């Protein structure tokens, strides 16, 4: 089964080392397809880390389209990037037409001592629109694995509730 796992946030926030972590397990290429096996289901994951197409309106609007899932990333020590958060689900809202977006709410850099975003503000945002929220470090790959295999979870959810021989010469 093909899912297409979009990772988005602010510069900075280690989109790139998360994708780098799930993929080659370790801390330029855009998007990655990796063959795994989820809760028993053999999974082809299409991964784009948006690192460098998010400046462009055009790449931004095609990702956010045929994506079928978004992996929602602030850094614990970065205020303005849990504020980010909201603008980044608002465009795919928007871009989708939908209110009923596979989503999950990231909160990297988990192994730093300097948090500035409280767990509990993390965890009322993600109540608040309705996903799943995981705490990882791309440094550690705590929660890492946990963070990509809840998207797909979500994907699989969406899919699940979503869901002629004819004649050409008669
Ligand atoms: N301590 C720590 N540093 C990280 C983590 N993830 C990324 N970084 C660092 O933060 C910086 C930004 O990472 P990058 O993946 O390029 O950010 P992006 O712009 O979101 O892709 C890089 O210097 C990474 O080495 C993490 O979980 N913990
Ligand atoms: C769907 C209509 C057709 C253009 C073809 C109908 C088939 C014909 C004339 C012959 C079928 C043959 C047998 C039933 C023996």
């Amino acid at each position: 089964t093909e899912y297409k796992l979009v990772v988005v946030g602010a510069g900075g926030v280690g989109k790139s080392a998360l994708t780098i972590q799930l993929i080659q397990n370790h801390f330029i290429e855009d998007s990655y397809r990796k063959q795994v096996v989820i809760d028993g289901e053999t999974c082809l994951l299409d991964i784009l880390d948006t690192a460098g197409q998010e400046e462009y309106s055009a790449m931004r609007d095609q990702y956010m389209r045929t994506g079928e899932g978004f992996l929602c990333v602030f850094a614990i020590n970065n205020t303005k990037s849990f504020e980010d958060i909201h603008h980044y689900r608002e465009q795919i809202k928007r871009v989708k037409d939908s209110e009923d977006v596979p989503m999950v709410l990231v909160g990297n850099k988990c192994d730093l001592p300097s948090r500035t975003v409280d767990t509990k503000q993390a965890q009322d945002l993600a109540r608040s629109y309705g996903i799943p929220f995981i705490e990882t470090s791309a440094k550690t790959r705590q929660g890492v694995d946990d963070a990509f295999y809840t998207l797909v979870r979500e994907i699989r959810k969406h899919k699940e509730k979503m869901s002629k021989k004819s004649s050409t010469i008669c």
